[PDB]
């Protein structure tokens, strides 16, 4: 059902778990079949699992960690702070991101927006 | 003008500065005359400076601090993690919040949403 505030915290934490390990199939499955992702926010969205699986395969030596608690509401939404660590063209770098997600009546991510730009990159 | 990613970081940081000191007049002035605030997200918005000034006077012994960097985009939006510390009915408590703001072509907060619920309160 529509996740409660406590379920939202668990779902979003799991999401970072999946990105950290790199389980692309398990990540794609958290989304609704017709979900949209705007990463980075400001850029046009990608829609549907096919486009989302391609987005994740492209992007995913990467480790992500929640850098603070997940803020959750009572209407199936949440926002969380986290850091992603990669190694860009030999040089290892970090990106601080804030993800805002809205879940549907099935506990699946219906919409996801990631806030970050080059001001949050430490190369 | 529409704040750049670096201006957004500065504006949002200033916002927390103002809340921390408790300068209600300076806070209200960062908003557009017709801005809307949804705090907590999920609750219906308050519109316009009058309603916003009343909201801030009601709420503002409170100190707020950015608990992580401000994530900013290229379209005048940003999201930031912070903690508010108060003393509720004698007992001091903390609230972890994530604010997502959208600025207008004047560098004024046009829309503001705060993510938190009782799951982020430590009384």
């Amino acid at each position: 059902n529509l996740p409660t505030a406590q379920e939202v915290q668990g779902l979003m934490a799991r999401y970072i778990e999946l990105v950290d390990v790199g389980d692309i199939e398990a990540i794609v499955q958290m989304f609704a079949d017709d979900a949209t992702v705007e990463d980075p926010f400001g850029q046009p969205p990608i829609h549907g699992r096919e486009q989302i699986a391609a987005f994740y395969r492209q992007g995913l030596k990467v480790r992500a960690c929640l850098t603070g608690p997940v803020r959750a509401s009572h209407n199936g939404c949440g926002a969380m702070p986290f850091r992603v660590e990669m190694v860009w063209n030999g040089q290892p770098c970090a990106l601080d991101v804030i993800d805002v997600m809205r879940f549907d009546e099935h506990g699946r991510i219906q919409t996801m927006q990631a806030y970050w730009s080059e001001v949050n990159l430490s190369v």
